[PDB]
């Protein structure tokens, strides 16, 4: 059960407001299937506003761009304006690793691809850049953890 | 468009393109509607998380609760508490008043109802509890400048 990136984030998330610790809610599927032009996750963690998208491939040293599109990468380059902790959590799903990557990063890899630039991000650069995200029982994914280090004042 | 909801798209999209504020309209759940589990609105503003509500009525002379519900007041009390700002935005449809009230004020309210309390705010409540907000051309309805002059530092 729960092996998909999506159900882990789900479960993620249903522990971490049950237990007090963040409110964060995937939004719902827009109807009135069309496509959405915000990222699929946000919510509140210490009085700012945390925004996220979550994306696994199968491809085992880079990861495809294809993934997103304009309009997320436009409404995460607004809330980094405006703010908010906004990233992007990518799962190598054959690896069974997952990373937090700031949205600066995603945002600009995602215009060098636009300025002719390859259509997936290296691995490396993703080691790099990002962040190693704890796994567990639960939460699944522990990403309010490196989010604590990462964005706020120890 | 002439609903509360129209006047919100028009303002909340002004407030993106100028680079104030980026609140979106979460969809609804779903040929079967679900009822949501968050209040409908959010976003972030000056690094705040913002979080908000938007019932408009007929009634000149007192705003009805029943415009709410229990999930929505559950949802703004998690909200209050994990340091967002959180308010309800009133309309007096026939008035042409339009309110901001605190979340704490509305859930005070909201609560007392089960303890026999009226099913209803009298707008005379929400004058001295809450803020008039601005309408104009464009921005429609300027609850921005009201939540910066409320909940920032001048
Ligand atoms: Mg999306
Ligand atoms: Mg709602």
């Amino acid at each position: 059960r729960g092996m998909t990136l999506e159900d882990d984030l789900n479960a993620t998330n249903e522990y971490y407001r049950e237990r007090g610790i963040a409110v964060i809610h995937k939004k719902p599927t827009p109807v009135q299937f069309r496509q959405a032009s915000t990222t699929d996750y946000n919510g509140v963690y210490r009085g700012k506003y945390i925004d996220f998208e979550a994306k696994e491939t199968k491809n085992k040293t880079a990861f495809p761009l294809k993934n997103f599109h304009a309009h997320q990468i436009r409404h995460m380059e607004q809330v980094v304006a405006h703010g908010g902790i906004c990233f992007a959590i990518l799962r190598f799903s054959l690896l069974n690793e997952t990373y937090l990557l700031d949205a600066s990063h995603l945002i600009a890899w995602w215009n060098k691809q636009e300025a002719g630039g390859r259509k997936s991000i290296p691995k490396q650069e993703i080691e790099r850049h990002g962040h190693s995200i704890p796994l567990g029982y639960q939460p699944r994914i522990d990403y309010i953890s490196v989010v604590d280090n990462v964005y706020f004042t120890r």
